């Protein structure tokens, strides 16, 4: 069984000053509608949304950050505008806090359904996104780090040392997820992201391949940064073959979370990349070979409504057990992708015998 969570209340968060903002309420409704059109919704077990609690938010976030985001829901528009402007790339409305609580709680209910055996795997069609949010601050359309919180929630309902893999295929680096787990060997973070020598959002050298983790976490942070090329299916498939899957298999996760932005998709106006819906299906199907299939796909970014709807629907089709669609596997890689892959191999060979 595959679970699906979607709740139209998460559409209530919006940019009060721009009706054409990329992080649009219709992102989640279009994805949900496409699941109905492709006859996937009726095949899934519907998992209800719920609110995260403040104690659950404190698994990854500071009390001050929780209280400031909570305080926004009382503010008049002028004060919402001021507060949002204090962060990097954030808009806030009076519904934002509630929507962020529902995004996280939806994912907790999904992780619980997987870990208790009610479903094998699941998809969560949620907003606002999470992976840029830090312990102490909001960033990049994200208020609380839904995927990071879900990893800690999973440990909280099992054992502290439950091995959780987070694969982040959003086109942007999940700076918050990296930082939250940087010293932690129980949560392996693997991000693929457009980097451009630190020029691309979120504009930090923390996203480079030589950031391998700290302390006991050394080797448990895998950054795969792309420079120069318009990356697509062959480059992501090659990164999975040489890096993501060998490392993940050696880590032997007990739960896989996907920070599944669809902003690397063909058609995305921000990402500039060309991963196809069939490409995302192949990435999902590979991850399904891990953790006895216990995979939760969590929406992050993605800004072409057609692209994200087709891409995420293809991922759900794979979770349901459908045959992976045909792909032209032979295609030659862009030259800069091979350079990136080799840089990651050089940085991570000391930590992973599967790369030696
Ligand atoms: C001079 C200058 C200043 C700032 C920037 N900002 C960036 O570099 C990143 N951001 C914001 C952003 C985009 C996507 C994500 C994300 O979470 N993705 O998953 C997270 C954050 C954008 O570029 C952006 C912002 C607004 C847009 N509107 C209203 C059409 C379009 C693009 C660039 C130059
Ligand atoms: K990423
Ligand atoms: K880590
Ligand atoms: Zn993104």
């Amino acid at each position: 069984i595959t679970g699906l969570v979607y709740d139209q209340r998460m559409m209530l968060h919006h940019n009060m000053w721009d009706s054409h903002h990329p992080e649009l309420p219709q992102r989640i409704s279009r994805i949900f509608s496409r699941h109905e059109e492709l006859r996937l919704l009726s095949r899934c077990h519907r998992i209800p949304a719920r609110l995260a609690t403040e104690e659950e938010l404190a698994l990854c976030h500071s009390s001050k950050h929780i209280s400031i985001i909570k305080s926004s829901e009382h503010m008049k528009p002028r004060d919402l505008n001021r507060l949002g402007d204090e962060y990097n790339s954030i808009f806030i409305s009076n519904e934002s806090y509630t929507c962020a609580l529902l995004a996280a709680g939806s994912c907790f209910n999904s992780a619980q359904a997987i870990l208790t055996g009610q479903v094998r795997n699941a998809v969560a069609i949620v907003r606002p996104p999470g992976h840029h949010a830090e312990k102490d601050t909001a960033c990049g359309f994200c208020f609380f780090n839904t995927a990071a919180l879900t990893a800690r929630y999973a440990q909280s309902i099992t054992r502290e040392s439950l091995r959780v893999l987070i694969v982040d295929w959003d086109v942007h680096h999940g700076n918050g997820t990296q930082h939250i787990f940087e010293e932690d060997d129980s949560v392996l973070y693997i991000s693929l992201h457009r980097y451009e020598d630190g020029a691309f959002f979120p504009n930090s050298e923390d996203a480079n391949y030589d950031k391998v983790g700290l302390g006991k976490g050394r080797g448990y942070n895998v950054n795969i940064p792309w420079n120069g090329g318009k990356m697509g299916d062959p480059e992501y498939m090659a990164a999975f073959h040489h890096l993501v899957m060998p490392i993940a298999r050696e880590f032997a996760p007990e739960l896989v979370l996907v920070s599944a932005g669809f902003d690397a998709a063909r058609g995305d106006p921000l990402g500039g990349f060309q991963v196809t819906p069939e490409g995302y299906a192949h990435l999902t199907h590979q991850l399904m070979s891990l953790a006895a299939g216990r995979v939760l796909i969590i929406l992050e970014g993605g800004y072409n409504l057609t692209s994200i709807s087709e891409s995420m629907s293809m991922c759900t089709s794979m979770l349901l057990g459908d045959s992976p669609p045909s792909l032209d596997h032979l295609t030659p890689l862009k030259t800069s992708a091979t350079v990136s892959i080799n840089n990651v191999l050089r940085a991570h060979a000391p930590f992973w015998s599967s790369l030696r």
